[PDB]
């Protein structure tokens, strides 16, 4: 942390923050959420972490360079260590990464060096060619080179994503998947894994190993598992918790906006909140059933009326403030809403459903005060425009992302947060073979539109190819897109260094700090 000048810092400097829920490990290569990267980046850092407003910064590499943007070399700072003291090394990037393509690590963001183009990436997750043929080399101890298949010059944005993160190969050898046990786990970010509760707490404590060290503050930080957006809201004007998580409950946050004020923070926020659709079960597999739903829910009543927390009404997957986002807002979207439910009436009509035999199917979301209120409000939405009936279904974070990769299930309500800014962090999700496609969406004309950005040496050229792979996108009805998020959570007078700047919300507790009070 940048303590400012003359700032008089708490004697105690420990921190209590919402989370969520319980997160679905603390492997690296098993993640792929919020909460899972809340607490996987004060634990391991990579090559680049992005600094206190999100600009990408020297994590584990001090410094860089690329030839024309298809071989990257990261020159690693090295007093970089381990939690245990041992050396952090461009071996344990090689390894990690090998570890992240292999299909046997079944990596849920096996895709991210997809993403990335790292060579012969797509071989080793097909099982054609083993991941020690990875395009990656230590160059050296401290030098590791990575090669790409196309040149792609936003590649070093994407190393501040979990997934790239080293993990310390002799203890996950060791141990297996109790590597992450506090007993085993070897970390090397500003923090150590002290206690581990599930559905109770995670308790980090300062690693004392980490390069950065000096500068850290917060001594020991606490996730908790919370999901009720309104527990975390009463824990935390009780005193336990100071900061929320970001999710705020539809019962008390415009009274929150009158009574405190100073302490509610709302920023911009790359997430798009959107109902996933399963495009490869019937009916959802006909896009007149898909185009029905996206066009009778009215996004101005469920944003500005329901939830009104100052997100915006969505017409797209990327959010339109992504860094190189050029998008073209459709037709439907300047609509009236009568307009847009009769034609969600007609083509539900042409696919065939009747009033005597309604279209009826389930709405999966993840525990919430927030979603099922949203949830409710959909249903009822749905029900008055269109005829639909729809069955709600809540479970626990870790089972309803497993629920959407298994394809098991019709409807879902579902938010995707950019991990690096700029829109393929959107768009490479909706490619065929993306492992982080939970909507088994295949398109392959949106597909080649992708495939074609990297073959191109223009960002204008860029921009209009990602502005219509959202028209495809929006074309097939994949999702339907209802709001843009903004970051909007609570956070302590006294909490130093949430600069609300970063609009991927990358939070660092190295980078807080407990203002005397």
């Amino acid at each position: 942390a940048d303590v400012p000048a003359g700032v008089q810092l708490a004697d105690k400097q420990t921190l209590v923050r919402n989370n969520g829920s319980e997160v679905q490990s603390l492997d690296p290569h098993k993640i792929e959420g919020v909460p899972e990267s809340n607490v996987s980046r004060d634990l391991f850092e990579g090559l680049l972490i992005s600094d206190v407003e999100g600009h990408p910064s020297p994590g584990v590499a001090e410094k860089w360079e690329n030839k024309d943007f298809k071989v990257w070399t990261f020159h690693l700072r090295e007093n970089a260590k381990w939690s245990d003291g041992t050396p952090v090394t461009a071996h344990d990037f090689v390894y990690s990464w090998q570890r992240l393509a292999d299909p046997n690590t079944a990596s849920p963001y096996a895709s991210y060096l997809q993403y990335g183009h790292i060579a012969n990436i797509d071989d080793i997750i097909a099982g054609k060619k083993p991941a020690t043929d990875l395009g990656v080399k230590a160059l050296d101890d401290h030098t590791f080179e990575v090669t790409l298949s196309e040149p792609v010059p936003y590649f070093y944005k994407l190393l501040v994503h979990p997934s790239v993160s080293p993990v310390p190969k002799s203890a996950v050898e060791k141990f297996g998947d109790k590597w992450t046990q506090p007993a085993n786990i070897v970390t090397n970010g500003a923090y150590k894994l002290k206690n581990w509760v599930v559905n109770e707490r995670i308790v980090l404590e300062r690693n004392p190993q980490y390069w950065d060290n000096a500068k850290t503050v917060i001594n020991q930080v606490t996730y908790l598992p919370i999901s009720s957006e309104v527990t975390d809201v009463n824990r935390y004007r009780s005193g336990e918790i100071d900061m929320t998580y970001n999710n705020m409950p539809i019962e008390l946050f415009q009274k929150l906006k009158k009574e405190i004020p100073n302490e509610v923070r709302v920023d911009p926020y790359l997430c798009t909140y959107y109902y996933e659709i399963n495009n490869q079960k019937a009916p959802f597999n006909d896009v007149r059933v898909r185009t029905a739903l996206k066009l009778a829910l009215d996004r101005d009543i469920i944003v500005n009326k329901v939830k009104n927390q100052g997100d915006l009404p969505a017409y797209s997957y990327t959010p339109p403030y992504t860094d190189g986002a050029k998008l073209v807002e459709p037709e439907w979207f300047k609509w009236s809403q009568q307009k847009r439910n009769e034609e969600a009436k007609k083509l539900l009509a042409e696919a065939g459903f009747t009033a005597d035999k309604p279209l009826t199917f389930d709405l999966l979301y993840n525990t919430s005060d927030l979603h099922k209120k949203l949830a409710i409000a959909v249903a009822s939405i749905w029900k008055k425009n269109l005829g639909v009936n729809v069955n709600l279904e809540n479970q626990e974070w870790k089972t309803f992302l497993d629920t959407r990769h298994q394809g098991t299930f019709d409807v879902a309500r579902a938010g995707w947060c950019a991990d690096y800014n700029e829109p393929t962090s959107f768009l490479n999700t909706m490619l065929s073979d993306s492992s982080n496609n939970t909507a088994h969406y295949k398109s392959p004309a949106f597909d080649k539109l992708i495939a074609d950005t990297l073959k191109v040496a223009d960002d204008t050229q860029r921009s209009e190819l990602y502005a219509k792979a959202e028209q495809q996108l929006d074309k097939d009805s994949a999702i339907v897109p209802v709001y843009y998020y903004v970051n909007a959570r609570l956070v302590k007078p006294w909490v130093g260094g949430y600069t609300g700047k970063d609009p991927l919300d990358n939070i660092y507790v190295k980078n807080l700090y407990i203002i005397k009070h």
